[PDB]
DNA sequence: AAAAAGACTCAGAAAAATTTTT
DNA sequence: AAAAATTTTTCTGAGTCTTTTT
C-alpha cells in the first residue's frame, strides 16, 4: 500500500480507527527445581517466591562484572529485601553472605542446553514465535492492517543504564495489567484483559501514535508500544523530517551568516545561543538539555557544557584557536575532538570561561529551550535536531558525488558508498558504526537516486527490512533526485 | 514563567540468524 | 559439519522537543 501515495491528514489527528489485541505479558516465574540451592552464611535457605526471583536476576548475571560495583549492589540488594518476607529481611542483612553459584551453575546449563538444542527444537520455537506475530504483532489502524514495533512486555529484572548509571541494579517489577493503558478508537473492539484483571485505562485519543502504555517503575518514565517503522504513520514522520532538513539547506548559509554576526552581540545571551549554534551547526552537537540531577549518568550536551569540557589552546600542533572537546554524550558515548575555531569564537570562549570553577555551564545564561525558540523564529519547525540530520544527509551527498566512480565494478561502488557513509557516521560519533545513521540520518532518497544512477540494485545498499522502512524513498525518487 | 508530564526519535548491547572459514 | 565471523534483529535506555499544568 503506498500511503505516500495518500493525503496526510490535518495536524494532530494521527488515525480515525485503531485495534489491537494489547500486550503480551511476561510468562509465569516457575520456581527453582528442588535440587537448584540457595545459601545464606553457608546455609541452605529456600526462599519465597518472589524473593526467589529476585536472586535469580542477579544470579543470571553473576559473571558480568556489572554485578561487582558498589552501585549495583547496594540498589539490587535493598530492592530485593523488599521483595522479601519479614522473617526474610530478618536474615539476609546483607548481600555479600547470599550464595548464587548453584543458582549461577543451574541457568548456565539451560544456557548451553538450549545452545546445543535438536533442529527440530529449533523449529518449533520459531513456528511457536510466529504464530505470536500473528496473533498480536499487527493491529489495524484506520483501513490496514499493520505491525507492530514491540508487542511484548518489558519483562521484570535489574536495571541496566548506560555508562556510569545511579540506578544500576535496581529492580523492574512484573507490569500488571492494572498498569497499563490502553489506546484505541471508541468503535474498536477492546482487547480483554488476562482473566481477573481491569486495564489501568482504556483511551480512545487519536491525536497521539501509541497503542498501550505504563510507566517505568524506576524512572518514572512513560513507555509505549507502536507500530512498524514501514508503518504509514512512522514513515509519514521521517519523510517529513527529511523535508525539513531540506529547507534547512535553502536557508543554512543565511542562518550561519547570522549567527556568525552574533557572536558580535552585546548581550552575551546572544552570543552564548550563536556560538552554540555554531557548534550544533560545525560539529553536530545536540542540544544538550538539562538532565534531572542522580537520575542518569553525567552526560552532556551543546547547551548542557560545563566549562571543564572544553580546553582552550590559542595554538597547537600548527594550527590556530584550537579548541579541545571531551565529554560524554548520550548513552555516554565520549566526545574528543580538537577544533580550530574562528578567532572570534574563540576569544568568546575565553570569555565565556573566565571567573568561573569547572563544574559551571560554559553557557549560562542559555539553554535549549531559548535556542530552539530563534531557531524556529529563523525557520518554521527548526530544532537543533534538524541540524544533525542536514548535515549527515549532506554530507552523504557531496562524499558519494566526489567518491563515485564510473569506470567502476559494482563491488567497487559499493565501497564508495560504504566510504561516503563512514564520513558520515564519524560526524554523528556514532561508536565506529555505520547503522545509526544509514538507518536514521540519511534521507533514504539520496541512496535511491545513487543506486539508480550507478545502475546498483538497492538490495545491494538496503536490506529487507531497511527496504520496508524506506519503501516510500524506494517506490518514489529519481536517479535525478538531489537533497 | 516555569516545571513537570507527555510522546516520539535515535542508540548501542545482547542475542539470534547467517555466512564464511577451517 | 564445527566454530568462528559478520550481519540482522530485538530490547529498552537515552535524548529532543512539546504540551499540560501551576
Amino acid at each position: 500500500w503506498k500511503w505516500w501515495e495518500e493525503e496526510r491528514y490535518p495536524e494532530g489527528i494521527k488515525w480515525k480507527f485503531l485495534e489491537h489485541k494489547g500486550p503480551v505479558f511476561a510468562p509465569p516465574y516457575e520456581p527453582l527445581p528442588e535440587n537448584v540451592k540457595f545459601y545464606y552464611d553457608g546455609k541452605v535457605m529456600k526462599l519465597s517466591p518472589k524473593a526467589e526471583e529476585v536472586a535469580t536476576f542477579f544470579a543470571k548475571m553473576l559473571d558480568h562484572e556489572y554485578t561487582t560495583k558498589e552501585i549495583f549492589r547496594k540498589n539490587f540488594f535493598k530492592d530485593w529485601r523488599k521483595e522479601m518476607t519479614n522473617e526474610e529481611k530478618n536474615i539476609i542483612t546483607n548481600l555479600s553472605k547470599c550464595d548464587f553459584t548453584q543458582m549461577s551453575q543451574y541457568f548456565k546449563a539451560q544456557t548451553e542446553a538450549r545452545k546445543q538444542m535438536s533442529k527440530e527444537e529449533k523449529l518449533k520455537i520459531k513456528e511457536e514465535n510466529e504464530k505470536l506475530l500473528k496473533e498480536y504483532g499487527f493491529c489495524i489502524m484506520d483501513n490496514h492492517k499493520e505491525r507492530i514495533a514491540n508487542f511484548k512486555i518489558e519483562p521484570p529484572g535489574l536495571f541496566r543504564g548506560r555508562g556510569n548509571h545511579p540506578k544500576m541494579g535496581m529492580l523492574k517489577r512484573r507490569i500488571m495489567p492494572e498498569d497499563i493503558i490502553i489506546n484505541c478508537s471508541k468503535d474498536a473492539k477492546v482487547p480483554s484483559p488476562p482473566p481477573g484483571h481491569k486495564w489501568k485505562e482504556v483511551r480512545h485519543d487519536n491525536k497521539v501514535t501509541w497503542l498501550v502504555s505504563w510507566t517505568e517503575n524506576i524512572q518514572g518514565s512513560i513507555k509505549y508500544i507502536m507500530l512498524n517503522p514501514s508503518s504509514r504513520i512512522k514513515g509519514e514522520k521521517d519523510w517529513q523530517k527529511y523535508e525539513t532538513a531540506r529547507r534547512l539547506k535553502k536557508c543554512v548559509d543565511k542562518i550561519r551568516n547570522q549567527y556568525r554576526e552574533d557572536w558580535k552581540s552585546k548581550e552575551m545571551k546572544v552570543r552564548q545561543r550563536a556560538v552554540a549554534l555554531y557548534f550544533i551547526d560545525k560539529l553536530a552537537l545536540r542540544a544538550g538539555n538539562e538532565k534531572e540531577e542522580g537520575e542518569t549518568a553525567d552526560t552532556v550536551g551543546c547547551c548542557s557544557l560545563r566549562v571543564e569540557h572544553i580546553n582552550l589552546h590559542p595554538e597547537l600542533d600548527g594550527q590556530e584557536y584550537v579548541v579541545e572537546f571531551d565529554f560524554l554524550g548520550k548513552d555516554s558515548i565520549r566526545y574528543y575532538n580538537k577544533v580550530p575555531v574562528e578567532k572570534r569564537v574563540f576569544k568568546n570562549l575565553q570569555l565565556f570561561m573566565e571567573n568561573k570553577q569547572p563544574e559551571d555551564d560554559l553557557f549560562d545564561r542559555l539553554n535549549t529551550g531559548i535556542l530552539n525558540k530563534h531557531l524556529q523564529d529563523l525557520m518554521e519547525g527548526l530544532t537543533a535536531k534538524v541540524f544533525r540530520t542536514y548535515n549527515a544527509s549532506i554530507t552523504l551527498q557531496q562524499q558519494l558525488k566526489e567518491l563515485t566512480a564510473p569506470d567502476e565494478n559494482i563491488p567497487a561502488k559499493i565501497l564508495s558508498y560504504n566510504r561516503a557513509n563512514r564520513a558520515v557516521a564519524i560526524l554523528c560519533n556514532h561508536q565506529i558504526a555505520l547503522g545509526t545513521s544509514k538507518l536514521n540520518f540519511l534521507d533514504p532518497r539520496i541512496t535511491v537516486a545513487w543506486c539508480k544512477k550507478w545502475g546498483v540494485p538497492i538490495e545491494k545498499i538496503y536490506n529487507k527490512t531497511q527496504r520496508e522502512k524506506f519503501a516510500w524513498a524506494i517506490d518514489m525518487a529519481d536517479e535525478d533526485y538531489e537533497f
